[PDB]
């Protein structure tokens, strides 16, 4: 099993390093990046992100649903294009398969 939890941790490190303002939309707003792994809100959110990646690989991802929910947080195409870059770095850092197609599916509904 690819260590998707580790990939997602690296993903959020890249994401909030590049776009620290994105963190303000989450229950772990203002938490130092080096302490995220000890934050209960983050632990829940990272778990869901892992779940989505496993659902994509598994054939069950609902990209329309995920898209609609992100629009509900005023998160759109710009942000997801940024996330694509970050996720590609995280995957590559772990010798994991690239997830660009999953992000493209979400982007198709944004
Ligand atoms: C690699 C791209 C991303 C994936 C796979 C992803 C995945 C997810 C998942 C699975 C959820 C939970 C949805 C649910 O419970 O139904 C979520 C929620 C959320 N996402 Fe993302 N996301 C991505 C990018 C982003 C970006 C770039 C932002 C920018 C701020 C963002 C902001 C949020 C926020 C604010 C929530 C709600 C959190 C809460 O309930 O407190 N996401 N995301």
């Amino acid at each position: 099993m690819v260590n998707w939890a580790a990939v997602v941790d690296d993903f959020y490190q890249e994401l909030f390093k590049a776009h620290p303002e994105y963190q303000n939309k989450f229950g772990f707003k203002g938490v130092a990046l080096g302490s995220l792994k000890g934050n209960a809100a983050y632990k829940t959110q990272a778990g869901k992100t892992v779940d989505y990646i496993n659902a994509f690989i598994g054939g069950s991802a609902d990209a329309a649903g995920l898209a609609s929910r992100h629009k509900g947080r005023n998160v759109g195409s710009a942000e997801f294009h940024n996330a694509k870059a970050c996720l590609a770095k995280a995957c590559s850092a772990h010798g994991a398969p690239d997830l660009g197609h999953a992000i493209d599916d979400i982007l198709s509904h944004l």
